[PDB]
């Protein structure tokens, strides 16, 4: 389950959990992100609560894109707890994500 990440439960989901966050930064706009959209959600299910997977729109929230300096879509970042551990920008095939992931298992 991809959770919505907006201001207020971006704490309640990265400063307090101990486990790898996933954070999917997109835009109803941007077409490469079609092709993550549907990949974030297939890995949130292969992974059984293993890692938690979350979706920030830097539309509706410019602001916190612009704290982690994303200067462009689509981008994932891999939060461990809470500070940024790793930076994947530009849209990459599923097999390429979990092997990026399973590092930080």
């Amino acid at each position: 389950s991809v959770i919505e990440i907006n201001d207020e439960n971006f704490d309640e989901v990265i400063k307090k959990s101990d486990k790898v966050v996933v954070v999917d930064f997109w835009a109803e706009w941007c077409g490469p992100c079609r092709m993550i959209a549907p990949i974030i959600e297939e890995l949130a299910e292969e992974y059984a609560g293993k890692v938690v997977f979350g979706k920030v729109n830097v539309d509706e929230n410019p602001e916190i894109a612009a704290k982690y300096g994303i200067m462009s879509i689509p981008t994932l970042l891999f939060f461990k707890n809470g500070k940024v551990v790793d930076q994947l920008v530009g849209a990459r095939p599923k097999e390429a994500l979990k092997e990026r992931i399973k590092k930080y298992l």
